[PDB]
């Protein structure tokens, strides 16, 4: 099977929980060894810790990835742990609808913590990744990168640039042996709180999902184990949408 | 004909050549009293000078698009002279090949300058619009902000952001009577090779596009927002 990281070492990003703890799991049973960050260093410990128990091999760090010294800190650590880099799953990010009106600052930050921070991380494991005999760059996107709305100047612009930076920088690094790829996930129930998906919103999703079930993290985990693999060799500058169908306002 | 601009009154950023020059001159001509800028005081005063003798109103001057001071001096100039704004022409932007390695300065730049600048500008234009009864806004992006090349790290993901930009505050600002849309212009004489994948076998003029833009901004447009129009022969040059 070609569905295998073996000896990979993968970085996953804000994965304390939801898609990212998801990912980290998924990569460790498949064979990588993994550096699980979050802002909150105890929750990328515990994730870290639950890999170890389950027999892999992982470490858990803190890292805000706007902060270039907190960047440098996690790719210098993955290197003291395990020797290299072979796969970088940038799936720190966040925000949401803003109002036309918001403060600059907010549509700033809105760059800073969904593009930024995911460039830099790029730019700092890219060289690695070559001296390791290539690797996989994968980011989290949002449905908001291609889809329209009202109240997404900064969250819908900012995911559609990390959507083209993804096509346009495969580019650049696919003559290193980097390929770039990113997943756009569409509403998942994975740590959905229950006031927040309560029936009524959950049926009304669920009008416009032609597979009639809202998403799971292992779903888009799933997506990501490919995307990351040897089953994925030739695939570069895509963008994958895991929605069941369709969308999910 | 609604292909005029009559009692419009439209700032046109990054005006002093090219593109913006031909935008501004050619919305005075179909009526509309222009607020010229420019980076350059010198580029936007002569152009606005060229407006007038040849029987238009217009006024010129600096811009830095970047500083926010510059930004509400514009707005306030277009208030204080004409009493109004109601179109809103970013041209202003920049960049362009840069390696995957380049300093993170060169990367923020780039969405400083094509992004942040003509969102705090709309910003700033859009109440004013909505008091006037309605307004267009333009943005002038890029090909590279849908087409995938090397070296496009951070002026094809900045075009690609002001591209969706346009087609998601389309919905914030049309309930207050603002269309809002982008032009991606092919390359312009200012050569086989760049022509060999352009199927109309020539390349663009500055009317062209300005052309178009006159369209998009005009009330011929007005059930038009949220689009981005390719003006480029049919073709990618280069």
């Amino acid at each position: 099977s070609p569905f295998h990281l073996n000896d990979a070492v993968a970085i996953v990003t804000g994965a304390a929980a939801g898609i990212g703890r998801a990912i980290a799991g998924t990569f460790a049973k498949a064979g990588a060894s993994v550096v699980v960050t979050d802002l909150k260093s105890e929750g990328a410990e515990a994730v870290a810790a639950a890999i170890r128990q389950a027999g892999g091999k992982a470490i858990g760090l803190e890292c805000n990835v706007t902060d270039e010294q907190h960047r440098e800190a996690v790719i210098k650590a993955a290197l003291d742990q395990f020797g290299k880099i072979t796969v970088l799953v940038n799936n720190a990010g966040g925000g949401g609808p803003k109002p036309f009106d918001m403060p600059m600052s907010d549509f700033e930050w809105a760059f800073k913590l969904n593009l930024f921070s995911l460039f830099r991380l790029s730019q700092l494991a890219a060289p690695h990744m070559q001296k390791a005999g290539g690797g996989a760059i994968l980011n989290i996107s949002s449905m908001a990168g291609e889809n329209t709305n009202v109240r997404m100047a900064s969250y819908g612009s900012s995911k559609a640039a990390v959507n083209h930076l993804t096509r346009n920088i495969a580019f650049d690094v696919g003559p290193m042996g980097i390929r770039v790829n990113a997943i756009a996930p569409g509403a998942i129930k994975t740590d959905a709180l229950a006031t927040v998906l309560t029936p009524e919103i959950e049926r009304a999703m669920l009008k416009h999902t032609p597979l009639g079930r809202l998403g799971e993290a292992q779903d888009i985990a799933n997506a990501a184990l490919f995307l990351c693999s040897p089953a994925a060799a030739w695939i570069s500058g895509q963008v994958l949408t895991v929605s069941g169908g369709g969308v999910q306002e």
